[PDB]
């Protein structure tokens, strides 16, 4: 017969998980019939089927991912031979092993105000206190006055994303606070972010 | 493929400015205004005097 | 003849530029009787190879 066997068990090498998009790496392919790469990526109970021709890359991008959702992943490669239908059966295939993971929460002021420490001779600068939680690389924060509508949304803080978040220099003043979340895949090109 | 080089980042405007507090002068702040691409930034300052 | 076909197209898999280094990734090659692996970059007119 045509010595067409079924490909080699693949072993997902590493995977990155983000706010909707995600870094997902696969291994190496020895078959020269082999000419397609699918993924089936199981949420809840239903299995999303996920097809790609490209196998000159090792790594795959998923999109479509609902951020602070755990998910579970199987992937494998098909021949020419093999049709859809065998897919969807998943008959003839040596599917990879089933990996669980979640995605990044989406950092979010939870608790925030801002105090000026007392000092002797007059008030001390006030400092912002800020509780958040949510998955970020890091995390710009800008704030708009309310007190007229024109009021831009200034920076005054960048950095890293902490729970505990303490800056100072904001005019005593009435303001709105946004946040904003970061996330670069390792490419270093691809970036994912979490919204405002 | 067309693409672009990162630009580096020069010294555009830059100022220092204190908070006028109700007992005494608040410490001051230098505000500078930058232009360019860089992951990270150093920024080193020295006396003139 | 013999079996020297033209290698398979190379796609660019990804590029990123800083300022003067850049990093450039390209696909996986299956001719067994390539041996070396060349670029053109053009600015303006002129390229570079």
């Amino acid at each position: 017969m045509i010595s067409n066997n079924a490909p080699a068990k693949m072993v997902l090498n590493s995977i990155m998980t983000g706010y909707t998009l995600a870094y997902v790496q696969h291994s190496i392919y020895t078959d020269y019939d082999v000419i397609g790469r699918s993924f089936w990526l199981k949420v809840e109970e239903s299995i999303d089927r996920r097809d790609y021709t490209g196998v000159d890359t090792f790594f795959v991008m998923i999109n479509n991912l609902t951020p602070s959702t755990s998910y579970e992943i199987q992937g494998a490669f098909y021949d020419s031979i093999i049709d859809s239908e065998l897919l969807e059966a998943k008959i003839g295939i040596n599917l990879s092993n089933e990996t669980n993971f979640r995605t990044k929460e989406k950092p979010i002021i939870v608790a925030a105000r801002s105090e000026s420490e007392p000092v002797d001779v007059g008030v001390g600068a006030p400092i912002v206190v800020v509780e958040t939680t949510g998955e970020a690389s890091y995390c710009t924060i800008e704030l708009k006055s309310t007190a007229s509508e024109d009021s831009e949304w200034v920076k005054y803080y960048i950095g890293a994303l902490g729970p505990t978040i303490k800056f100072g220099g904001v005019p005593v003043g009435d303001y709105k606070i946004r946040i904003s979340g970061q996330v670069t895949m390792p490419d270093g090109v691809t970036v994912d972010s979490s919204g405002y």
